[PDB]
């Protein structure tokens, strides 16, 4: 699925996002948005060998298990194949389990240099939530 911006903003409120250790809502969209135009298919192989799933490229060397990424680990407990569903619960989920690792959103690189001191409320203007 393809979300439209306040569609997502709507479906993360809902989930819990909104200043999840103190992201405001708007940090999501604008991360989701630079990391998979909002699509909940996206995938990206790494040099490594390990692979980006979902709406927040969530990467199967610690996160998610794909059967392809030797050595890795699945912190989530999830296939990484879930992360591509239509419902954003899981990749939400786990989300919350990187964000609370010690790195806060700096673990999404294009949120650190695409979104991190920006005006991220922008991303939430003139939706209903
Ligand atoms: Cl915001
Ligand atoms: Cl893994
Ligand atoms: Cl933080």
């Amino acid at each position: 699925k393809v979300f439209g911006r306040c569609e997502l903003a709507a479906a993360m409120k809902r989930h819990g996002l909104d200043n999840y250790r103190g992201y405001s809502l708007g940090n999501w969209v604008c991360a989701a948005k630079f990391e998979s135009n909002f699509n909940t298919q996206a995938t990206n192989r790494n040099t490594d060998g390990s692979t980006d799933y979902g709406i927040l490229q969530i990467n199967s060397r610690w996160w998610c298990n794909d059967g392809r990424t030797p050595g890795s680990r699945n912190l989530c407990n999830i296939p990484c194949s879930a992360l591509l569903s239509s419902d954003i619960t899981a990749s939400v989920n786990c989300a919350k389990k990187i964000v609370s690792d010690g790195n806060g959103m700096n673990a999404w690189v294009a949120w650190r240099n695409r979104c991190k001191g920006t005006d991220v409320q922008a991303w939430i203007r003139g939706c209903r939530l």
